[PDB]
């Protein structure tokens, strides 16, 4: 809706930074709104959803088991590891690591999971072989959050990310069970509170994953909808701003309010 597009434009002026945006019908794949759809933005922790899609594909193929337990050392722990830092002794299952990565944003979780699939280059190969030749992952946590201006490393485009999420959640790539688990992790997101969630009416479904990085980068990917079922995917990024995290959150939430209002 135009009003939504206005909010996105207004967000771009106010933050003084590029904002990318895509609305997408989940069923039909039709783009409902767009803004800078073919420009690149840092993915930040929104990559963690793609990462666990890759993991789930290995699960389907029998190269991985969700209950397989991984131990690690205190050295392995990188900045912001709220869940993995609690299990140095017992270790964590692959499923637990993906829950930590997606619901809580756990960075060491993401690194251990990257190790399981072969690293950033192999995540990119996975994305490539599912028809996303745009999105690329190059580094690990925390360095993938660097957001150097015009750096192509660790980026996606709104339209590539919207496309890839719709294929992961509803496409033929993963088994029904693995696509249910992936959206189940996203529905259980605990660190995306002040963003799109803040705009939802009671009884609306939302599965999402947010992200934040250096130089004002912020973002969220989401499959949400009225009456407890999702029906649309929204991808929203921004990088370059000098704004506080609080103002970036409020801008996203304001954009969320128009999307809802004009659903």
């Amino acid at each position: 809706h135009p009003e939504t597009l206005v909010k996105v434009k207004d967000a771009e002026d106010q933050l003084g930074a590029r904002v990318g945006y895509i609305e997408l019908d989940l069923n039909s794949g039709k783009i409902l709104e767009s803004f800078r759809p073919e420009e690149r933005f840092p993915m930040m922790s929104t990559f963690k959803v793609l990462l666990c899609g890759a993991v789930l594909s290995r699960v389907d193929a029998g190269q991985e088991q969700l209950g397989r337990r991984i131990h690690y050392s205190q050295n392995d722990l990188v900045e912001y590891s709220p869940v993995t830092e609690k299990h140095l002794t017992d270790g964590m299952t692959v499923r637990e690591l993906c829950s930590a990565a997606i619901t809580m944003s756990d960075n060491t979780a993401a690194n251990l999971l990257l190790t399981t699939i072969g690293g950033p280059k192999e995540l990119t190969a996975f994305l490539h072989n599912m028809g996303d030749h745009v999105t690329r992952l190059d580094r690990w946590e925390p360095e993938l959050n660097e957001a150097i201006p015009n750096d192509e490393r660790d980026t996606t485009t709104p339209a590539a990310m919207a496309t890839t999420l719709r294929k992961l959640l509803t496409g033929e790539l993963l088994t029904l069970a693995s696509r249910q688990q992936l959206i189940d992790w996203m529905e259980a997101d605990k660190v995306a509170g002040p963003l799109l969630r803040s705009a939802l009416p009671a009884g609306w479904f939302i599965a999402d994953k947010s992200g934040a990085g250096e130089r004002g980068s912020r973002g969220i990917i989401a499959a949400l909808g009225p009456d407890g079922k999702p029906s649309r995917i929204v991808v929203l990024y921004t990088t370059g701003s000098q704004a506080t995290m609080d103002e970036r959150n409020r801008q996203i939430a304001e954009i969320g309010a128009s999307l809802i209002k004009h659903w």
